[PDB]
């Protein structure tokens, strides 16, 4: 068995010569050498079994990926654990080696319009076979893109994923928490589980945001402060855009601010494409309903160059719609028996 800082990996005798790379969810992601394939791979240690709430995240995860095949969406290619269910402790899974994530990237690297343009027909591709599944990501940013060395984009981590469902959606005020914080939608905040398809076009628009300039768009400082950052650049909703929001609490907090206006988008990004300023402004519209979709964002004038709706895949099997930690880790235990001898 090797270990990387301190953290047993059982991976053998298949990967070995492994790599620290990173922290995932409920452990570490290694790089291995893959003794059968002959070539290196990424290896994510996941030891969920103690809590519902992690039992939870990884069985969704692992249910989802192995539905899904697309070239945007990282796949699972192996899972490792015990052999019994008394054995299993943690679970590994072996997914493609990508070269970084957008996160790393964007700390350093300045990106030319041509990858910017490329990057987001990547996001926009593997989002529409996504969400033809019926399936919303609902934790879409930099750190879950993942590149290689060629700059194919892969959408990786579902396990905060949930199937639509928008008939549910509403909710009161400042209860939900959907998304990490910086690419989270207004309506999360005023009157949304985020069980609807824009909620990740949202996060979508705070990635193109960042890629054009390399710093987030909406860094809110905590909880509330994020629909400071938002409105402080959208400016005031429209009154049709309040009406949409039926919820008294949400509608008169936003009734109770001093009138803002919006700052344009070619101030911000002075040296941003003109069209890609108009795709950004169209998929940070402040009105989910008003919001673009999916479908829509790919055949904006900005991806011209890319966009070929036969070469957009959708899924083929769409997902239709308490458990203690027992029951769940006998789940996951079903769902992984595939990967052993
Ligand atoms: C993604 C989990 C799988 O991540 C990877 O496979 C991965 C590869 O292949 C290369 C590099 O450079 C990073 C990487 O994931 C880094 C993770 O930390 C990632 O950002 C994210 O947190 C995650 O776990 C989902």
């Amino acid at each position: 068995p090797e270990m990387v800082r301190g953290q047993v990996f059982d991976v053998g005798p298949r990967y070995t010569n492994l790599s620290y790379i990173g922290e995932g969810a409920y452990g570490m992601v290694c790089s291995a050498y893959d003794n059968l394939n002959k070539v290196r791979v990424a290896i994510k240690k996941i030891s969920p079994f103690e809590h519902q709430t992690y039992c939870q995240r990884t069985l969704r995860e692992i249910k989802i990926l192995l539905r899904f095949r697309h070239e945007n969406i990282i796949g699972i290619n192996d899972i490792i654990r015990a052999p019994t269910i008394e054995q299993m402790k943690d679970v590994y899974i072996v997914q493609d080696l990508m070269e970084t994530d957008l996160y790393k990237l964007l700390k350093t690297q300045h990106l030319s319009n041509d990858h910017i343009c490329y990057f987001l027909y990547q996001i926009l591709r593997g989002l529409k076979y996504i969400h033809s599944a019926n399936v919303l990501h609902r934790d879409l940013k930099p750190s879950n893109l993942l590149l290689n060395t060629t700059c194919d984009l892969k959408i990786c981590d579902f396990g905060l994923a949930r199937v639509a469902d928008p008939d549910h959606d509403h909710t009161g005020f400042l209860t939900e928490y959907v998304a990490t914080r910086w690419y989270r939608a207004p309506e999360i905040m005023l009157n949304s589980k985020g069980y609807t398809k824009s909620i990740d076009i949202w996060s979508v628009g705070c990635i193109l945001a960042e890629m054009l300039s390399n710093r987030p768009i909406f860094p809110g400082k905590h909880y509330l402060d994020q629909l400071n950052h938002i409105l402080g650049i959208l400016g005031s909703p429209s009154q049709e855009d309040l009406n949409c929001i039926i919820n008294l609490k949400a509608r008169n907090y936003l009734l109770s601010l001093p009138h803002k206006n919006k700052v344009p988008w070619n101030r911000l990004f002075p040296n941003a494409d003109s069209k890609a300023l108009d795709l950004l402004d169209k998929m940070l519209t402040f009105n989910p309903h008003k919001r673009i979709e999916v479908e829509q964002a790919l055949a904006h004038p900005y991806l011209e160059q890319y966009y070929d709706p036969s070469d957009e895949p959708i899924a083929e099997a769409p997902f239709k719609f308490d458990l203690p930690k027992e029951k769940l880790k006998e789940l996951i235990f079903e769902e992984t028996a595939r990967f052993q001898p």
